[PDB]
């Protein structure tokens, strides 16, 4: 874990968030694809409730650009405090936060409610109530008397798990972990990288368990999800840049029983 | 009756217009705000993305007539033509066109005009790609008089006649009265083939507005002699709708009291 005290918030978002990976124009890159996934999930109507917790966010806030609507309290969080200070700097405007608007905008875009970008992002920043240290590592992530309203109804977590387990069996218990969170019949979102073994955030090199889809649907079984929807993207050599060896993403709907 | 005294005065007046601020009176919050759907940019946008989406109105060619500063007027068009010419009176705002054909910094933002067509359209396209095509589309800037029974001037370098003709806030802009707003569609429909197409765009009601230094006399038309007139040059009126300005978009850059779109067809 001790690799993640060099991990730098800027890198990290300029290797994944801007071009080509952050170029959103064509529908057919990953960036598209991930806000498609999340919108499609939450216009189902099925997922729903009063607050929900956003695992593992570090300094990025697409993964709830299309959840903020359904949920009046969201809780972000993370281990890093620099990646809680990115994300306040976006949540509170202040000088040189990261610029989203082109995630927004699209997130307007594919949900097709006529609705402007800023009017999202104010919609989000009113919501998101509060940013919480968290280790999934922990039995009780965010530790025992937390300000965040327990159980959640929904989850959301993107590229954490298998970025902070060294093999399957960690990655397990780390889902088991964070599903201790979850209301029953509550849902989880989770997004991640398939195959993928190093990623690149500045100087710190960090260390991924390649998991494949059946392996991911598998977990989420042994944790007791009913799995909604499962599936993949391909990562096509035009976004195989050298920051990292991803192979694919995978988008997972899951409902807990 | 004499039109050249009146027409001198409008020129005139024209030789104070200041395109920044009237950029800013216009097309900037409040009334450049998107994000609220009964404002008045939103319902102009949605006039023109929808009629665009019939299908209906389509070809080679189309003209704008008295672009001013402005591209708004064109986003949705830009799909659907694959020649444009633009045009203005006054060289000030011919050079702000420019500008922003040329993607300068220094140009007016355009983008959050850009990205609510590419909303409203719902193909899924980016601004950027839909500025990238305008730009691309539009192959001439011109001077223009619609006040001269040839508006472009003989040998015009514009492809004649046009398949489309598209014009906002510029007839009653620059006639002094319904006469020569008349006599002003008349001459610009000489632009436009049998069969094709005009949308136009005008303020209801207004007599003045104002760009800078420049406080501008403009006619006071109704819907019914927007109807007229154009029945009166031989078009079929295919679509007339109306917006009303609500009172926190009356800012004092003018005394308009609505905003008419005209979908019209012309006979032949
Ligand atoms: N033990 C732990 N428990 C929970 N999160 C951890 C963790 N160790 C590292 N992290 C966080 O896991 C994140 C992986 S990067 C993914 C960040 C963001 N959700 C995205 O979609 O881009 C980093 O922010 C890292 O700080
Ligand atoms: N005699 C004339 N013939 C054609 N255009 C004229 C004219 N006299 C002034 N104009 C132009 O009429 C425009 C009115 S302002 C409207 C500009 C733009 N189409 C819009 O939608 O915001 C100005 O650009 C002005 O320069
Ligand atoms: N952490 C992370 N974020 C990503 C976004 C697109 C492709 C691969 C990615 N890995
Ligand atoms: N020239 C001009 N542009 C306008 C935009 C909205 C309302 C009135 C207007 N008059």
């Amino acid at each position: 874990a001790s690799a993640y005290q060099r991990f730098e918030p800027r890198a990290y978002l300029r290797n994944n968030y801007a071009p080509p990976r952050g170029d959103l124009c064509n529908p057919n890159g990953v960036g598209p694809w991930k806000l498609r996934c999340l919108a499609q999930t939450f216009a189902t109507g099925e997922v729903s409730g009063r607050t929900l917790i956003d695992i593992g966010s570090g300094p990025t806030v697409y993964q709830l650009l299309s959840a903020c609507s359904h949920f009046e309290d969201i809780t972000m969080t993370d281990f890093l405090e620099v990646n809680r200070q990115e994300l306040g700097r976006w949540l509170q405007e202040e000088p040189g936060a990261f610029n989203w608007s082109m995630y927004s905008q699209h997130a307007c875009l594919i949900e097709g409610k006529g609705e402007c970008w800023q009017d999202k992002e104010r919609q989000l920043r009113a919501r998101v109530k509060r940013v919480l240290p968290i280790d999934v590592h922990q039995p009780q992530p965010l530790g025992a008397g937390s300000p965040a309203p327990l159980p959640a109804d929904a989850l959301v977590s993107a590229f954490c798990l298998e970025a902070v387990s060294p093999d399957l069996a960690s990655f397990q218990r780390a889902l088991d972990h964070i599903t201790t969170l979850l209301r029953p019949g509550g849902h989880l979102l989770l997004i991640g990288a398939l195959e993928e073994s190093w990623y690149l955030a500045g100087e710190a090199r960090l260390t991924v368990v390649p998991v494949s889809e059946e392996e991911v649907r598998e977990a989420l079984v042994r944790s007791g999800y009913k799995v909604r929807d499962l599936r993949t993207y391909i990562m096509p050599a035009h976004l195989q840049t050298g920051v990292d060896d991803v192979k694919g993403v995978f988008f997972a709907w899951a409902q807990k029983v």
